[PDB]
């Protein structure tokens, strides 16, 4: 597909190389205040959480749900802001060091939430003998330093282990994942609300105002029109002159659906919501219960559920001493085959095997 | 049809003929990390391993699942992303050399994962004894190097033999796949931005002011436009001269739709993804359960699941004693068949055969 | 249709007459590579060989399967990808001669896969004898050589014989089959990246800047522009003169979509596949299974099944004492008509006839 001329050069494939941005911290930080990523970091995070996690221990059911079920919620939602969501857990005395698990801390212990800004990732272990250059072996939180096995990491997707570094070992913000995006779509919208006020203006096109600008004895024609603008209607016609002329001209954005358009539909991919969210026809598919609405992206939530929840989640579980947490997805739509699967023997009467395999309770 | 004119020349058919890029290694890093193939190589990803896995082995079910099912799809995104994933097990002592087979490690050893970027293939035997030229036999995945029976490879989409070496014994990231895509999208979308920005720009044409920049004297002038934009609205009108002119001039993306509509085509045919995903209308008929939306392009995964991930997977379960792992794809809509299969004979009462040869369980 | 006139000469039927290219091997191998052909050959492939293959030995169910079930897909694959597929077998001892079937060799041999790249075709017997012109009686691989009866050949959709060697005794690239289409679609698709970024030129039509270049003393006026056009945007109007005029050029591909329709519809044409795959509307109605939507294409890949797939698979077969492959094409559709088949007599009880032609199993 290239041959006969200097189109070798010009096309897109020559004339630009990729690359990618690394946007700061402190960018970081601010996008997690802006009004729109707000929603996004919410609305995935809640999804992940919310009544979604299949705990394995009934006995004392959910002690997870009423300690920390919800520092985890902002945690993970640091994950997403951040690239690194962090859960600190000490004891009464704090240590530097590892925490005592030579006897695993029966709930004496407190809990903190720290994001991927005030918190960070320092020592990796080259060598491949304890955990790979991915995992780092002691971090510093604040002014203070935290042990590696004292700390669980909320990391998000990860780049590739030659410049794990620039992410300070973990993770990856959203942003960085949308920063071509959120910042064409604010440039989208600012510019969409200047644009009326300027969508047209009159013009008086005046002979001679050449000469009283330059002689500066141009109040008078300015009052004039400043008298004559307070009133301009429908109802008291102009007077102006031959040689005058009055002309009107509009400027507006002649493509903003068209961009706004492109803009929000690369947002509903890259952060796997679908588009009707960010339109904001919520009503539409996209909705909490998981018969069908949940279910327009639940993939995604899937995906994030078993790479970036999972780990931490589960390094979580069993330092509480709790069993192993997953996720898995009302029952009066299975309750009409759970009838059916009763029917199937009727031998005299005879439990239905396959009743248990399902949703009996 | 050729004849009778230089048109036989001029044509799409000879005026070029067909190459393909390779793109770099440190270029397959940077669409790793970038926001829209992120979700790509996400997508197709979780779409093969989450909850996928035919496990033959019911007794310790899914020991693979707790143990590195999650360090497999980290390595098959490396795959995608790369054209190059890696697992490397090795025991507790670091060898150069190959796993003591002799006795199959019980479970005393450890896991890595390694992307394409920094691990690598090296060393092929160009007989056809023992594995052929595609088969590399050792290769260094860091200063240190691992044998090839060590070694676990996430191989995609191979090239001829004849051009292997230069994708370094393994698959192709999908990037090289669109490569010609992800550049042109990217195009479309920065440009997307920033015509908004430019959609229309109100002129002055004034007369004079050739002289006054020529004279560099044209300070005030600037100061009156500075102090008129600020206040052109609907409101007050322009004072101008008949000498004077002001138009507005509007530049935009004509066929912004039409270029981002043909790119979005390709990626959907070349990942397999519908093109609903792409768009973000994930609502529509790409989800996660199986039933009918998953089957939008469960196809593609699955001529993904039968090509570069059972080669591996199988290696992969027998070093761990694991049974042969393959995929196979509610119950509630077989049920009412499956009731029918019971009310099939009714000999007094004797067993469907049938009812086991289904989703009895 | 022909008199009076010219018009006989000027047509379109004179004036051009039938020619086909012969793309080279080198550019057979580039396509493959190529993105959008990569899914052409994975999807037909897949389409043919996914849990499709009719099994008339129930014992050792399959041995095919976990062996070279996926070797042939590599091969098959490279049927379509460059006209000649090629699995070679031979005994522990590398020979140029036959492999002695004598005792048929009780896998105690290895498997190999071969593109038509380096895999070719040499020697046929111009009588009629034992293998009419199109069966080669030996060729090589590589710098080695390979016996007849040694080797198995995935041959495409064969040319007449009078031009058989030019493709060197089998198949035809599905490339050569669209090589008309790739090109021009990369065409299309090469122009549609660049052409957004010029879309609309700004243009300062300025006058007296003749002499400055002509002067080369255009410094100045270069880095006002630059300055200028840094600020271009809703917000600051441009400031020019009576004599200087500011423009907007647009250009646009007009009919991009006419052209890059035109050239996918062929592709779905010729490959078989649908139109809906390569626009990505996969959801639609081509999808894996085959109770409606691999319908939508299943009489292509069974025109595949049965033309260039069974004769080297039932080759393959006997040469590994396996019985005859073939295919045939859930049940819970059919167990409704098997219920109607068992109410069929109820003579007393008495089995249906019916049930055992038909998914009883």
């Amino acid at each position: 597909d290239v041959l006969s001329g200097l189109i070798n050069r010009r096309n897109s494939m020559a004339r630009n190389r990729v690359s990618h941005r690394y946007l700061s911290d402190e960018e970081m930080r601010v996008m997690y205040k802006a009004g729109l990523m707000s929603k996004i970091i919410r609305l995935k995070a809640g999804y992940a959480l919310n009544d979604t996690l299949k705990f394995e221990s009934t006995q004392d059911q959910e002690i997870y749900k009423k300690r920390l079920s919800k520092h985890v919620k902002n945690a993970t939602k640091f994950m997403l802001g951040f690239g690194r969501g962090v859960i600190v857990v000490f004891k009464n005395g704090d240590d530097l060091s590892k925490p005592l698990e030579r006897g695993v801390d029966p709930k004496l212990l407190k809990i903190r939430v720290f994001s991927g800004d005030i918190a960070k990732g320092n020592n990796p272990d080259n060598d491949l003998r304890s955990e790979r250059y991915y995992k780092p072996k002691n971090y510093t939180i604040k002014g203070h330093t935290i042990h590696w096995t004292r700390v669980v990491d909320f990391t998000y997707y990860m780049p590739s282990e030659n410049e794990l570094p620039d992410y300070y070992y973990g993770g990856m913000s959203e942003s960085e994942l949308i920063y071509e995006q959120f910042i064409n779509d604010s440039v989208v919208q600012r510019a969409s609300g200047s644009i009326i006020e300027k969508a047209s203006t009159f013009v008086y096109k005046i002979k001679g105002y050449k000469q009283l600008i330059q002689a500066k004895k141009e109040e008078d024609i300015i009052k004039y029109v400043s008298t004559c603008e307070d009133g301009r209607s429908i109802y008291g016609g102009l007077i102006t002159d031959a040689d005058d002329e009055v002309s009107t001209l509009t400027q507006s954005l002649t493509d903003l659906d068209k961009v706004d358009n492109v803009t929000l539909r690369r947002i509903a991919m890259v952060t796997g919501l679908g588009m009707t969210v960010l339109i904001g026809e919520q009503a539409s598919g996209l909705n909490a219960s998981g018969e069908k609405e949940r279910q327009g992206f639940q993939d995604t939530i899937e995906n994030l559920q078993s790479d970036y929840l999972e780990d931490p989640l589960n390094r979580l579980a069993e330092i509480f001493q709790l069993g192993f947490i997953e996720f898995k997805d009302r029952v009066e739509y299975d309750k009409k085959a759970v009838d059916v699967a009763k029917v199937l023997w009727e031998l005299g009467e005879d439990y239905g095997a396959y009743l248990k395999d399902k949703d009996v309770v």
